């Protein structure tokens, strides 16, 4: 649909950038209000920094992935500067929330609770035939009521024939990314499951960098041997073995996201 018909298009005047949350190479991120009262998050593209089509492809993707456990597209402004307006999450990114006094005080009970909400979010993605490709504590947002949601669908893709194969020279964060995706650039929902495994280490350690004291090559070198991440400090052994399922060598042997949710919920109530 063209902008004058798109239900997600709003006139820029309805918006009001109030507090800048981030500034990067490709644009900025603001906290603002829509029509005076509704708090929202605004992402603006830095004119010329990148393709407007590429910037907008994300919103277009979010129109297809609507769920309670996924950050929700609020609207767009398709004139320059382009805006992508989305649901506001009061407690910011998970990786940061876990480092605050509030986050620090969270029990393993609540840590498992949150892990289960993320997995439930990925289960919806899983079934709708999407992959995320960028799952990590940084890309999980936290609400004022301490609930978690999937965010940043920039790399996310729709899938027909099982897998999406990335460009030839594209590079991804090595620690969080499944071998087959690093090695062959082939992504499946099972690539996401592996990241979830890394995500659980981030949760249980309160946002610590996975594979402590290890460089990427040391990490690649250990995995190829059969090793996986050393049991993180203070980590229920149950949760650790779940981590291992996510880290099985063959993608098809790794669990579904639906199974993961179920498992974590049992871990949650049993405590
Ligand atoms: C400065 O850190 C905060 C971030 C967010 N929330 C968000 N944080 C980041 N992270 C940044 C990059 C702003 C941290 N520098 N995002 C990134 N993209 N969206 C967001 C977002 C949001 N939608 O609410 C909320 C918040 O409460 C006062 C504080």
């Amino acid at each position: 649909k063209p902008w004058w018909e798109d239900e997600w298009e709003v006139p820029r005047e309805t918006l009001k950038l109030v507090e800048r949350l981030g500034a990067g190479q490709f644009g900025e991120v603001w906290m603002g209000y829509y029509n005076g009262h509704t708090k929202v998050a605004v992402k603006s593209l830095k004119q010329g920094s990148m393709s407007p089509d590429a910037f907008l492809a994300e919103a277009n993707l979010m129109k297809q992935l609507q769920h309670q456990r996924l950050v929700r597209l609020y609207a767009v402004v398709t004139q320059e500067p382009i805006y992508i307006i989305t649901e506001y999450m009061e407690n910011g990114s998970l990786v940061d929330f876990l480092k605050t006094p509030s986050g620090i005080k969270l029990t393993i009970n609540k840590l498992l609770d949150m892990a289960a909400q993320i997995a439930e979010g990925m289960a919806f993605i899983e079934e709708r035939n999407y992959i995320h490709r960028d799952l990590r504590a940084a890309n999980i947002l936290v609400s004022d009521t301490l609930s978690c949601k999937i965010a940043d669908f920039g790399l996310a893709r729709l899938i027909e024939d099982n897998e999406y194969t990335a460009r030839e020279g594209a590079k991804f964060p090595i620690k969080w990314t499944a071998p087959e995706a690093i090695n062959y650039g082939t992504f499946t929902i099972k690539s996401d499951v592996w990241s979830f495994g890394i995500l659980l280490t981030e949760i249980v350690t309160h946002g610590r960098i996975p594979y402590p004291g290890m460089t990427n090559p040391e990490v690649i070198q250990n995995l190829e041997r059969g090793y996986r991440m050393v049991r993180p400090d203070n980590c229920p052994e149950e949760l650790y073995q779940l981590m291992r399922l996510c880290w099985k060598e063959r993608p098809e042997d790794r669990p579904t996201f639906d199974y993961l949710r179920s498992v974590l919920e049992d871990f949650f109530t049993a405590t």
